């Protein structure tokens, strides 16, 4: 039944929506357009601060080193990484921001430090996901073309690397907490996803936006006393404006909850 709801919602949004559920009670999960490739925009930046959370698992990184940058490294949208060009600022700040904030420098900077998108990509293959790619750098992986295979994930494939990433065993336990610590401290996304759960439920996410109608919102949800929830949203060549779609993941979270208390 979900899926006929979301299909009802999609056709009014004039774009294409892709949604993954994933249920870690059971690790059974519910996908509308799931295997669909659908441009990440800034979602990857949670898989970013991973990657990066993996090489200090490694010893090849630490989130206290300081990354030095110049006037001349900044991107549109860097409100963090702007006020700091005289002082750098450490990985974890820098995850931080990225995470937080969607800082776009703070995401090639850590970008430049893993090694590039290439790098980030094949860390995702290294925890068996072998489908999201990251191809270029900020901003131009905001494009979202139609049929444009870079810079993409599916919303299955997404939310089966959350899992494993913020609950499973790829990073190491310490790792593990400071990533969802990042995505539950996330100040980007209360028109989104939040905008359709309970109060009581704990949100951790990372939201995207980009051209062709594209707004997307990736979560883990902890009910009380419950199993935590991975949900994925991506929306794209939606014709409705930025406020309209921020509705539309509202509406999908507000369809979710609905569907786990009242069994469909």
């Amino acid at each position: 039944q979900l899926s006929e709801q979301l299909a009802e919602l999609e056709k009014r949004s004039g774009g294409r929506l892709g949604v993954a559920v994933l249920d870690t009670a059971t690790g059974r999960r519910i996908a509308y357009r799931g295997d669909e490739r659908f441009p990440m925009c800034s979602t990857f930046k949670a898989l970013l601060a991973a990657a990066v959370l993996a090489r200090v698992d490694q010893g090849k990184e630490r989130l206290d080193r300081r990354i030095t940058y110049g006037k001349e490294d900044l991107v549109d949208y860097s409100p963090v990484t702007e006020k700091h060009v005289g002082d750098g600022m450490t990985v974890a700040e820098l995850c931080e921001a990225a995470i937080t904030l969607s800082d776009n420098t703070a995401a090639n900077l850590l970008l430049e430090a893993l090694g590039g998108p290439a790098a980030l990509t094949a860390f995702l293959r290294s925890i068996g996901d072998e489908v999201t790619r990251l191809d270029r750098w900020e901003p131009e992986l905001n494009e979202a073309a139609p049929g444009d295979p870079r810079d993409t994930t599916t919303p299955a494939a997404m939310a089966a690397t959350l899992r494993t990433l913020l609950l499973g065993d790829a990073l190491s336990p310490a790792s593990r907490q400071q990533l969802v610590d990042w995505l539950v401290a996330n100040k980007t996304g209360d028109k989104r996803l939040r905008a359709g759960l309970p109060a009581d439920d704990r949100v951790g996410d990372k939201t995207g936006t980009g051209g062709h109608g594209t707004t997307n919102d990736i979560a883990v949800i902890w009910p009380p006393g419950r199993a935590p929830i991975v949900v994925t949203v991506y929306l794209t060549e939606s014709q409705v404006d930025a406020d309209a779609r921020d509705a539309v993941i509202a509406e999908v979270g507000r369809l979710v909850v609905e569907a786990f208390h009242h069994h469909h």
